[PDB]
């Protein structure tokens, strides 16, 4: 046996794997137990903790995918297929996994702990983007990934009930980083220099932590990549969870709409965790492209209030955080339902289709409000031309669902005692499969921050991989420091702030400041906007 | 005696005067009577026409000014003083002048028919900057200008009754105009081309003749400077305009429509005048007290329900701005805001002068107004801030009231030319921050520059040449520009060309502040409508 690949975590014993890398040997336990599995009686319960074990627990491999749809949009379009899971789908799905550098650290070393996006109705920790190797073998960091619950299983929510309490995917969260609190030092991480990070609904899982207190203690940095928990797809309030997990049960047999709450969620937990996924989407109001069916909910439990107003409500001194955003945020969306749009033409939209996918995009506003929306990104010199339009929707649902709801906590949180330090991704992937007028399309940063381009196996330019170096460094230096900046005749990124509202460009050039994550257009959706809708 | 300077017209002889201009001799008649003086009983009431005298009319000199506020914001100051009335104050001021080629043309010669502004509530026929004698002798056309009741003599309405109907001052330009179709071609003009060019309250006036039919018969053309019928301020609805004559009542000891009016016509003239500006619903710029109601009558609709409904093929308009619409009316309201410094406001200055501005607007609409004309890179920053809040007042209640005309009257079969006018004067007295303010390019159309007398540019005089030439030509054919050699294209609701006036040749460009009034034109009436 191999004494760098057994640990004792507090619940047993363990026996790792030993993985090459590029530069060298890395430690990776991966499927480790950290839930008793939310299988049957447990479906929709609170993760209850891994109870202990004898002998020795393999966590050789990446455990199974937890039970979500899967995207069929384009059949073996590469794509789409890497966000797919790549492990057989079950309930039995609450593992984590833990890289360390060959042999373990022998002072306590710093841990990032990565959180997947995939809409909170699909993502895994074991896709080929997250692998944790070359973040570990580059930045000799720990890192840390955790399966959480999604689609009706993690936040289905009954909300008042103890059967369906909603939000028990954000609770898996939780309970892992508590996992890290007690274990991490096993493996030779450091429990006091924790640094969350995630993207999209990752990042507005990220966020979530960051407003509320039971998991606030639990870590001491964050990075929000593309998302935030402010944004309009992230939470859902009570009734339209309700009627969202009351439209779900109705449309499965459950009871044989409402009643006792007990009986719908027994009937619920009787059937096929597939069924459940075939109709998870019906239950929607409209037809909309970034919305998805469960979502945490504002029940005042997990989240006190909404997250607009935690956040403007916060006293943030002592937090240092990383937020950013790719270049073209919308575009990946348009495909899954505004008119006119395909992955496989230039989606030269007309102006009669861009009306159209406006209220596709900002779907359940009132007409005056898509209104609204249509004199910010109409050019009125130009009201008619294909190219501009798509290229305006591609912004409206960008900057709606993403780079707005960024800039609001970026801004409210600098402004409240945080240091704050922005991004803008702007460099397109040479292997990128979709199409050239998606530009950088959301997501495609990941495979950058994970050090992917160093795979030899992989087919990137070098430049790319001096790109990605670049990248780990400045992800790793903020969590060890909170500070991106290296510890000299390299050019400085400064903090974002309300008012200059600073930003770097990243990219293969160097660093470059820029002021303003859309500012004019992010005054209307932050500030207008809500003023509207109340009136 | 001069026999070239005796006129018969249909209600006497008239006796006119020999004028000189650096270019040769014009014929001037001036203070020619075209209605009976609105006195006494008359005050508020329709005009009547002027009856027929014998002996000779004496029109060598201008007549009296319709009883008006006079500005004393500034005394002494040029830039103001300009715009104040040069003959005393009567309600006896229904007069017009008629400027004729030296000798008077033999055959039917052009006419252009120039209604000053004011806000409805100023102005007069007489004011050195409409001097007519320049335009008449370069461009050999004939001009007339009229002077029509404003203020509450002109505008005051209790709608329904037969003693203040309102719009009297509206009839006082038809009249005139109905002068022009009967007797202008005893000067030598042709009543079968007259066009109509106004500015401000006049070019608002104009629009109001197209769209009332009665009116739309007495001329041809049509020239819009800096100023529109369906402006927010041209126009004022039913209630409203009785509620400020009744306020007026009251302010001035007056108590039935019949009692309130005949309460008003025992009042002097001065004491109205003193209370006017006192009946308005707000602190504001850019508001007037007694304006053209809509009341079915004169406009059987508002004028922009008119203007979207109307088939205006046969029409050509020309129509267009200066630089820096909104500058000269901080002045008189915004927070911050003086002739005599910088104006460098600050936001909350910035922020307050938004509701003076835009007045009796609902605060999600003039939150609506701060998001599109911040700058959130520099929200503060003061230079910005003054430059914004001009641009408000600018295009909410000139640019883009004038824009909405171009494009629906051009989309609804009428040819329309559109400029921007944006040469400085060197003569101008307002400070440097307010640019080409309201009002600026006037002198230049009416040739004042030539006047040895006066302090313009070699360049200037140039200039002023060229915009006659402008003005005539599209009073002749419908079209400004001359033969070719750069041209002047119409402006159309897709291309939205028009062309930048100044010193320097024709430059077309796109767009009258079409980002800034998508806002006012095609969303602000959804958002107040909910
Ligand atoms: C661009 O594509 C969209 C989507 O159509 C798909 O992709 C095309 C490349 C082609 O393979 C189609 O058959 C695919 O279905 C086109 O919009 C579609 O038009 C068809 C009929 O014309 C209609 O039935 C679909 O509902 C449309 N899809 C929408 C509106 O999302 C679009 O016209 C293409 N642009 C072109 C060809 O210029
Ligand atoms: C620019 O001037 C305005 C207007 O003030 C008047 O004109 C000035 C030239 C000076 O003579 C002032 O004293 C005059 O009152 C200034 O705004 C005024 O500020 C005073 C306070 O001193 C206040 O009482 C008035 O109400 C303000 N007037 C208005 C119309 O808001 C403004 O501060 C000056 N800007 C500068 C100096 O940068």
């Amino acid at each position: 046996e191999d004494a760098e690949l057994l640990v004792t975590v507090r619940g047993g014993r363990l026996r790792g794997i030993r993985l090459k890398t590029p530069g060298g040997p890395v430690s990776a336990f991966l499927g480790i137990p950290f839930a008793e599995p939310p299988m049957g009686p447990r479906r929709f319960l609170p993760p209850e903790p891994k109870q202990p074990w004898s002998g020795v627990v393999d966590a050789t491999t990446f455990q199974s995918v937890c039970y979500q749809y899967v995207d069929t949009l384009y059949p073996g379009f590469e794509g789409t297929e890497m966000w797919n899971p790549n492990r057989e789908l079950s309930e039995d799905c609450l593992y984590l996994n833990v890289w360390t550098p060959y042999p373990r650290p022998t002072s306590p070393t710093p841990v990032l702990v990565w959180i997947y996006g995939g809409g909170f109705y699909s993502g895994a920790s074991s896709l080929d983007v997250y692998d944790g190797r070359f973040l570990v073998q580059a930045e000799r960091t720990v890192l840390v990934s955790m399966n959480y619950r999604v689609g009706a299983f993690g936040f289905l929510a009954l909300p008042g009930s103890r059967e369906a309490p909603g939000n028990v995917g954000l609770l898996d969260q939780r309970l892992a980083l508590q996992w890290v609190q007690e274990n991490v030092a096993a493996f030779g991480g450091d429990p006091t220099s924790v640094t969350l990070f995630g993207e999209s609904a990752g990042a507005a899982s990220v966020g979530m932590h960051l407003l509320s207190p039971p998991s606030r203690g639990l870590f001491h940095r964050a990075v929000l990549q593309s998302g935030a928990p402010n944004g309009p797809w992230a939470t859902v309030g009570m009734g339209e969870a309700r009627r969202r997990a009351t439209q779900l049960a109705h449309l499965v047999g459950c009871p044989p709409t409402g009643g006792n709450d007990t009986e719908l969620v027994a009937c619920l937990r009787t059937r096929p965790a597939q069924v459940l996924v075939n109709h998870e989407w019906h239950v929607l109001p409209q037809e909309s492209v970034f919305r998805f069916s469960f979502v945490p909910v504002v029940d005042g439990d997990f989240l006190s209030d909404t997250p607009e107003a935690l956040i403007n409500a916060g006293d943030f001194h002592g937090l240092q955080v990383l937020v950013g955003v790719v270049k073209d945020e919308g575009s990946y969306f348009l495909v899954y339902g505004a008119p006119g749009f395909s992955k496989d033409n230039e989606s030269l939209i007309s102006r009669a289709e861009f009306l159209a996918g406006v209220r596709v995009g900002v779907p359940q506003v009132s007409d005056l409000a898509a209104e609204a929306v249509v004199l910010h990104y109409t050019d009125w010199l130009h009201p008619e031309d294909p190219a501009r339009l798509r290229e305006a929707l591609s912004d409206v649902v960008g900057d709606h669902n993403v780079v707005c709801p960024v800039a609001q906590l970026a801004g409210r949180l600098a402004a409240q005692g945080a240091r704050v330090y922005a991004y803008v991704f702007e460099h397109r992937a040479s292997t990128l499969s979709w199409p050239l007028w998606m530009g950088v399309p959301h997501g495609y940063e990941i495979e950058f921050i994970f050090g992917i381009p160093l795979d030899p196996s992989r087919n990137y330019t070098a430049e790319e991989k001096i790109f990605a170096q670049r990248l780990m460094r400045y992800w790793a230096n903020f969590a060890r420091t909170g500070d991106p900046n290296e510890p000299p005749k390299a050019p400085q990124w400064p903090p974002y702030t309300a008012g200059a509202q600073q930003y770097v460009s990243l990219d293969l050039r160097p660093l470059e400041v820029r002021r303003g994550l859309r500012a004019q257009a992010c005054a209307f959706w932050n500030r207008f906007l809500p003023k509207l809708l109340s009136a």
